[PDB]
């Protein structure tokens, strides 16, 4: 109902507008709060103030026109004035991998210094808030080293605030968490963000900075390693001729066990499992510890696409000059992102064994052609697809992939799509 | 309400009388059955015939002494008998690991046969129903085979109908089971025991053999897979100093993981988890495959109640001729069972050090002593235990180690007993 009197809006800054930072910057104005948003890129920033969201997101672009029409959501000219007009300021620029497979930092340590800069301006009390996936110890260690070396002695706080949105559901996931996890480096920047976050109704945890960046990994990597474990009892089910997903089914009625992210098939793409997997390993490694379980959770997850493309080549007699097909190049459906895309890795390892590959996705091909060019032929009508090659490996269950004709084709299918079993010869990736 | 009419009893045997097949038995009779029970072993027979059980399970006197006084439970003088006087048969028999870590089918390969003769002489359809743990193929393969080399050509049906009983909670868990999993080698064995559970109430899965033999091996490993899991992001979250308690309850509000098994610490015993795993990663290797996960799992447990005797190690100096304790023996609360009970490697793992070791538990010494004999100490007072050793490890949370004064001594904590922080030296085995 009503708003209580003297219910604070508060001052709130986002730094890094990828799918994390913008939804959360529409999300809070749409909650009730005064945002201030700036990206590195000016480009994000001049389509984001026109309302023409840069990336695709279900149900985005109408948010961001409903944010600015509050007159609540602005961008900046600059990360630090951003930061010197609002009172929090949430990191959420990427953690790509580094060389070595361990968390990049760089554009978090810059963001931070940036944060100091501002807070330097502002001359009074800020709160900076890190939502990139960071390892522990970043929040109180790097993040707030490198804000108060630029802070020229103004006071601040630091808070580590996770975030669980999923791509394809980002602002349900925003609206109506499964629960908020804030580690806040003091009582202030406890008190602060559970106020920022007073209207969403969810279990909200405080804990150590530490613990919350702990969260997000062990969270991540879990999640990962439903999958590969699927995969692995799939390698299984599929010697004993046996159906993984309906073995699974029956798994997941335990109470013990949450009965999703058991989908078996050609593993996990997207630019966060496959990275925060290795940023976990590496960083367990840097400690000395062995990360034997999520090092295997690893190895199943790269083994599948080559084990997909190694039943289509038998199943063909060999690929050289043969015309194959793939069948969904987005990491998964319902976006455009190729990032890690296992349809992309596939159409590699099929290139690679001289292969004339053709690839088809509903959404996907302009930005999957930004990473493969010329070297495999597009084709707009995914039925056209299938009728000019004579195998297809499927790699996104795109709901039109459901309803189209595979007989008399050969199918590796990456992802089960059950109508995908009338055709001449079916492989499941992971299950008979 | 009321029973409709024709509403067919049904006259079932139990081969094996370990926790599943009494549960089984009893339950069976309670839902309204005749049943017949047989154990290799006359002194179980002759027990439970006298309303004694053998073993201690929550509820079970109770259970028996309704169940024999409702005049429709019985224990046969040989297994063909209790075959014969039924019309299907649960084999509840072992499956112990082989010593290459392999299942042991020698168990349920004599149960099979003697439902053969039993068969042979009833001269009619009859229906095996295999609830021990087995790898796939085993219903069709190995029983099927073996009860129709004894059958003399009559008729039968097989079926695989998993177990999921946990013990502690039998009872409970078989007269409201998460799901029941039925795989019928054909429509007669499905339609009968659908029938059998007709009463009760909870999703029925009707599957072929195989998938309800992985179904069970998916399931416990997956289970001791979470618990590895917590234990693996637990060593990296005592480097850091963190809670790894607190970390799981904030991963498990997720809605696609569940909340349940994340207990960090010494690590799964029990007489399933350790050998069911182990036959899981044998099996697969037995088909060419790496199982790699799998084998993490099992690594990390392994590596569990070692490293809890190294804590207690360096901070004791060196344990050759220290006074240490360890608190439980039982491989989990509430029973009496110590088979590859964590506490009793942590005992042996002690005594190979020089350590003088006193050990309790409310319940298990008996069966602890069977193994253990006079190389330790066995303190009747868990009070009295910890006010005569210098260091103690926890390896069963009993409710009444809750309440103990640890103070001034030196603790590794295996189990998250809250109490024990107020101890001089405190280390958790998988957190701060
Ligand atoms: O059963 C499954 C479920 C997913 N996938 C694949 O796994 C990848 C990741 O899928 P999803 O979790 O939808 O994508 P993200 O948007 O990458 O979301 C993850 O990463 C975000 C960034 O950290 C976290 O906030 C989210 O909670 C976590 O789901 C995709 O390639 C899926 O096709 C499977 O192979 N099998
Ligand atoms: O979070 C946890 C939960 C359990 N355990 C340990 O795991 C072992 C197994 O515990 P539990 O699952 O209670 O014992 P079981 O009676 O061995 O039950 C398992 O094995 C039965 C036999 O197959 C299956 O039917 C049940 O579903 C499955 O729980 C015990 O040592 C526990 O102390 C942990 O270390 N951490």
């Amino acid at each position: 109902g009503l708003v209580p009197r003297g219910s604070h809006m508060a001052s709130l800054s986002v730094l890094g507008l990828g799918y994390v930072g913008v939804v959360h910057a529409v999300g809070f104005a749409l909650l009730g709060h005064r945002v201030v948003g700036y990206d590195v890129n000016p480009s994000i920033v001049e389509r984001l103030r026109a309302g023409r969201p840069h990336i695709y997101e279900p149900g985005l672009e109408e948010a961001l026109g409903r944010a600015l029409s509050s007159g609540r959501l602005s961008f900046a000219e600059s990360a630090e004035e951003a930061v010197a007009a609002t009172d929090a300021t949430f990191i959420a620029v990427g953690t790509p991998p580094a060389p070595d497979g361990s968390a990049d930092l760089r554009y978090v340590e810059a963001a931070a210094r940036a944060v100091g800069r501002g807070i330097r301006a502002k001359g009074r009390w800020h709160l900076v808030v890190v939502k990139s996936t960071v390892p522990p110890g970043t929040t109180e260690g790097l993040v707030a080293r490198a804000v108060a070396e630029e802070a020229g002695g103004v006071k601040f706080s630091v808070a580590s605030n996770p975030e669980f949105l999923r791509e394809g559901s980002a602002l349900e996931d925003f609206f109506k968490p499964d629960r908020i996890v804030i580690g806040a480096g003091d009582e202030r920047a406890a008190s602060f963000l559970l106020d920022v976050y007073k209207a969403v109704d969810a279990p909200k945890l405080v804990m150590k900075p530490r613990e919350a960046e702990l969260v997000k990994y062990a969270s991540n990597v879990f999640l990962a390693l439903k999958i590969s474990f699927a995969n692995e009892v799939g390698l299984l089910a599929k010697r004993l001729g046996v159906d993984t997903y309906r073995v699974f089914e029956a798994v997941g009625l335990d109470k013990r066990i949450g009965r999703h992210y058991f989908g078996a098939g050609l593993g996990f793409g997207g630019s966060c499992f496959p990275k925060d997997t290795l940023a976990f390993i590496r960083f367990g490694e840097s400690l000395g510890l062995e990360m034997a379980i999520s090092k295997a959770v690893l190895r199943v997850n790269e083994y599948m696409p080559r084990y997909a493309v190694q039943l289509l080549e038998e199943r063909l007699g060999g690929l050289r000059g043969r015309h194959v097909g793939v069948l969904g190049l987005a990491f998964k459906p319902n976006t455009d992102d190729v990032r890690e895309s296992r349809g992309v890795e596939v159409a590699r390892l099929l290139l690679e064994r001289g292969a004339r590959v053709y690839v088809h996705d509903p959404m996907a091909m302009e930005k999957a052609r930004a990473v493969l060019g010329d070297s495999v032929t597009y084709v707009e009508d995914p039925q056209a697809l299938l009728d000019q090659v004579e195998g297809v490996i499927i790699a996104t269950a795109w709901p039109q992939y459901e309803g189209l004709d595979y007989r008399g084709k050969v199918v590796v299918d990456g992802r089960y799509v059950k109508k995908a079993r009338e055709a001449k010869i079916y492989e499941g990736v992971a299950w008979a």
